[PDB]
């Protein structure tokens, strides 16, 4: 029972080379990144990840991202520290060429997209789990490869950008506060392709057909519901397991604090009508601005003014924090609003 840690990019490439890795391992736990910080931040989490486990064989599995000579250091001798680990880094941006002959496990190939190579590596030494879905895995893969490097004539490049597309715009559930169920939604999206791929106008039928799709991968009732409730209560849900851990406090009033989750009227609304002990809603985003949405039990106009040198209305209001700290650790962000809370 080997454990598998993946890390990977964001884009179309990005996950699927996590659809084609889940088609092999078992025991897998996936991470995504965009830059670079975010990179460095799962390096971590994966170190740590695999110091913490009971288990004694591991393979670290990096796609579809370079990593600057210092990551690559640190990666390489962080493992022979204070358990047998196998690293495998796969990708085709020509700007790690450097990096890549510095590292007999950094694998560069720039005329590949990053999920053709995860496959080939993968097939050459693992059995795929279910042998039935190659049949659909390959065409899929080679559907990605033709779109990410743009040939026009290439198997499923038409149907590729449909998919291009999908991933970017599938973001109804938050990335930083929902990393696995985003995971998972952008994946079963991306399966579904199999039962388009042997249509005979696979892009226009795929297309045509996602919006819907979207909606039930959501857990929505598509006939009776709008897409923008459908993901707010998708979310609510979600955030209503995290009461926890989320929570703030200020002066009297309880709050509930998320990260980056953006427009925040629709998904506040509905988390404090369906979790009524709390008293406002607070979301920051990297850069440090601030909103808040109360239901009538919280003037976020006034504490906003107290703690954000902002304003609004009574049950909405902005404002920012100066000197705010960006990362990808919930718990440091908390910390912040935390301390400004504490004196208000
Ligand atoms: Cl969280
Ligand atoms: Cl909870």
């Amino acid at each position: 029972h080997m454990q598998v840690y993946h890390l990977s990019h964001i884009d179309l490439d990005g996950y699927a080379c996590q659809l084609v890795s889940k088609q092999f391992f078992k025991n897998i736990q996936c991470y995504n990144a965009n830059y670079g910080r975010e990179v460095s931040a799962r390096i971590y989490e994966i170190l740590n990840a695999i110091a913490q486990s009971k288990e004694s064989e591991f393979l670290i599995l990096v796609s579809d991202l370079n990593l600057n000579l210092n990551e690559a250091e640190y990666l390489q001798d962080k493992i022979q520290e204070h358990k047998n680990i196998q690293i495998q880094l796969l990708d085709h941006h020509i700007s790690g060429k450097e990096v890549a002959e510095s590292f007999h496990w950094y694998f560069l190939d720039t005329n590949r997209c990053a999920t053709k190579i995860v496959y080939e590596f993968l097939k050459k030494h693992y059995a795929i789990l279910e042998p039935k879905n190659t049949t659909w895995l390959e065409p899929l893969v080679e559907m990605v490869n033709s779109v990410d490097i743009w040939d026009t004539q290439g198997y499923g490049f038409e149907l590729g950008k449909v998919c291009m597309r999908m991933i970017t715009q599938s973001s109804e559930l938050n990335r930083f506060m929902f990393d696995d169920e985003n995971r998972d939604y952008k994946l079963k999206l991306l399966e579904e392709v199999k039962n388009y791929l042997f249509l005979e106008n696979a892009p226009v039928a795929y297309d045509n057909d996602l919006f819907r799709l979207k909606k039930i991968a959501l857990g929505g009732d598509p006939d009776t519901e709008t897409m923008d409730n459908i993901s707010s209560n998708a979310q609510t849900h979600l955030l209503s397991l995290k009461k926890h851990d989320c929570s703030v406090y200020y002066q009297d009033k309880k709050g509930f604090l998320s990260y980056s989750m953006g427009g925040i009227s629709v998904l506040a609304n509905l988390f404090l009508t369906q979790n009524p002990d709390f008293d406002f809603y607070i979301d920051v985003n990297a850069k440090g601005n601030v909103s808040l949405r109360a239901n009538g039990n919280c003037d976020v106009c006034e504490l906003s003014q107290m703690c954000f040198n902002g304003g609004g209305h009574r049950n909405a209001s902005g404002g920012k924090i100066d000197g705010f700290r960006e990362s990808f650790n919930y718990r440091d962000i908390k910390e912040q609003i935390e301390e400004i809370f504490n004196n208000a």
